[PDB]
C-alpha cells in the first residue's frame, strides 16, 4: 500500500511503480548510466540498438540508457538527417523499446542547442519561446514531436516504457551551467512548467517522470543549486552534472557535498535524487585525459559517505569516436579502472535491474498550483497592451483577478478569463509587482511575479 509524490497524477502504473523504484534503489546501489549506448560505439561496429560498448568492456549493458531529443532532429544516431522526424521518432522509439527489452531503465534530455545560432529556437532566445514569443509555437511543435516518441515507446503487448524525460539542460562545460537560465530564472521556470503542462494536460502523456539539474559545483550551496529550480509540482528527479579530468581530494570533497545536498533535498521533498551526469573532463580518449583510477575513487568517495550515496543513478557521455568517448575500451589507459567500477556491487547494471516497473504504487493527488507563465518572474515587458497569463492547475477554478503594483501602490486590478484550453487571460497595459489571485475549489491561491516595464 504505497502512494507517492508524482508530478503527474495520472502517469501509468509502470511509471509510478519507476518512480518508486528509483527511490528505493537510493543507498543500496546506483545505476550506472551510459548515453547512446547502443547507437554509438567504438568497439561495436555499426549499431542497431543491440550492441554496446559496456556491454563488451564490462559483459552486461548500463542500468540506465540516454538518449538526446537531437535523434529527432537527425542529430544524432540512430537519427538520420536523410529521415523524416517521423522515421527517427520510430527509430528512437525502437531503441528505447530494445533497451527496455534489455532490461534497462530510459532516460531522454533535451538539451539547449536549439537555443543558438544555427538552433531552430533562435531568435534571448528564452523569452522567445515562451507564450506570446515569437518563437512559441517553434516550441509547440517541438513538444509535439516529444508527445510523438513518448506514445510511440511501447512494448510489444502495448504497455508504455516509463521515460525520465530531462527538459531544457546545458550540454556544455564542466558544470554545466545553463547562462540564460541562471540570467533569467523566472523565465527558466515558466519555459520548464509549461513544457510540462503542455506535453501532461495538453497532449496527454502519461509516462514520463521528470527530471530537472541545474549543473554541477555548487558547494553545497542550496541557494545557488535552487536558483532555476521549478518547484515541487514540476520535478520527480533533483539532479546534479560535473565532469573533472583532475581526480583530486579537493574534487571529490566538492562533488561528495553536492551529492549529499541534492539527495538532502530530495529526502525534505520526498523526491528521487540522481547523479545525472559524471564523466572525465573531455572523455577518455585522446583528445581526454587517463586521471588514475578516477571511476573507483569517484565511486569510494560517494560510497563512503552514508547521505551522497543516496542517489539513484550516475549517467556519463556519449562514446562517438576515439577522440572523444567516456567510457573506456580496449587500448585506453582507463579501462582495468572501468572494469573494477562496474565490478563493484554497489553499481547496478542491466542485468541487476528487478521490479522496477511491476510495483503497486498510487500517486498522492496532484498539488494545487497557480502561477503566472506571463509576464514571468524577472521579465521586462516590452509592448502595451501585453497579455497577462496565469495558469491555475490541480483544481476547479472560478475566478481569477490580477492586481498589479508599483512601489505599494495599486495601479491595475485585472479580471482574468479562461481561454478555454490552458490559461486564464487578459490585457494589460503598463508596473512591477504582478499578484494572481485564483478562487478555487481548494481555497484561494496565489503568486506574485516582479517585473519590468520598458
Amino acid at each position: 500500500d504505497e502512494t507517492i509524490a508524482i508530478v503527474d497524477a495520472d502517469a501509468t502504473a509502470e511509471t509510478r511503480s519507476l518512480l518508486s523504484y528509483l527511490d528505493g534503489v537510493r543507498g543500496e546501489g546506483i545505476l550506472f548510466g551510459h548515453h547512446g549506448t547502443t547507437s554509438s560505439g567504438l568497439t561495436t561496429g555499426p549499431t542497431d540498438g543491440t550492441t554496446s560498448d559496456v556491454k563488451n568492456v564490462t559483459g552486461d549493458f548500463p542500468a540506465v540508457f540516454g538518449w538526446s531529443t537531437s535523434i529527432i532532429e537527425g542529430n544524432q544516431r540512430p537519427g538520420l538527417a536523410e529521415n523524416t522526424r517521423d522515421e527517427n521518432i520510430a527509430l528512437f522509439a525502437d531503441y528505447i523499446r530494445k533497451a527496455d527489452a534489455i532490461g534497462g531503465v530510459n532516460t531522454v534530455g533535451a538539451g539547449v542547442e536549439n537555443f543558438v545560432t544555427g538552433g531552430s529556437f533562435y531568435d534571448d532566445t528564452l523569452r522567445a519561446v515562451l507564450p506570446g514569443g515569437s518563437h512559441h509555437a517553434e516550441l509547440v511543435a517541438y513538444l509535439d514531436d516529444i508527445a510523438e516518441l513518448a506514445d510511440a515507446s511501447r512494448r510489444d503487448d502495448g504497455t508504455l516504457i516509463p521515460i525520465v524525460f530531462r527538459p531544457w539542460h546545458e550540454n556544455a562545460g564542466s558544470w554545466f551551467w545553463w547562462g540564460a537560465a541562471y540570467g533569467s530564472p523566472g523565465e527558466y521556470q515558466e519555459l520548464y512548467r509549461f513544457t510540462v503542462e503542455y506535453l501532461r494536460d495538453v497532449k496527454g502523456v502519461s509516462n514520463f517522470l521528470y527530471a530537472w539539474g541545474p549543473g554541477g559545483g555548487f558547494g553545497g550551496n542550496r541557494d545557488v543549486y535552487l536558483r532555476t529550480y521549478p518547484g515541487d509540482a514540476f520535478v520527480d528527479v533533483l539532479g546534479l552534472d560535473t565532469y573533472d579530468s583532475t581526480g583530486s581530494d579537493a574534487f571529490l570533497a566538492g562533488l561528495v557535498a553536492d551529492l549529499r545536498m541534492i539527495a538532502e533535498i530530495a529526502d525534505e521533498k520526498g523526491k528521487v535524487s540522481a547523479f545525472t551526469r559524471f564523466g572525465v573532463s573531455g572523455g577518455v580518449g585522446t583528445n581526454g585525459s587517463s586521471p588514475a583510477q578516477w571511476f573507483t575513487k569517484v565511486l569510494a568517495a560517494i560510497k563512503a559517505d552514508p547521505v551522497a550515496s543516496r542517489n539513484a543513478y550516475m549517467e556519463t557521455g556519449e562514446n562517438a569516436d576515439a577522440g572523444q568517448h567516456f567510457v573506456p575500451v580496449p587500448g585506453d589507459a582507463l579501462l582495468e579502472d572501468f572494469q573494477a567500477y562496474a565490478a563493484d556491487p554497489f553499481t547496478l547494471f542491466a542485468s541487476e535491474v528487478t521490479g522496477a516497473f511491476d510495483r503497486t504504487v498510487a500517486a498522492a493527488p496532484a498539488q494545487p498550483v497557480v502561477h503566472i507563465a506571463s509576464p514571468a518572474d524577472g521579465a521586462r515587458v516590452a509592448s502595451a497592451p501585453t497579455t497577462v497569463r496565469v495558469r491555475v492547475g490541480g483544481t476547479d477554478v472560478q475566478s481569477v483577478t490580477v492586481e498589479v503594483a508599483q512601489g505599494g501602490t495599486v495601479v491595475d486590478t485585472l479580471d482574468l478569463a479562461y481561454d478555454g484550453a490552458l490559461w486564464w487571460t487578459a490585457p494589460w497595459s503598463p508596473t512591477y509587482t504582478v499578484t494572481a489571485t485564483a478562487t478555487t475549489a481548494a481555497g484561494t491561491l496565489d503568486v506574485t511575479n516582479e517585473v519590468a516595464a520598458a
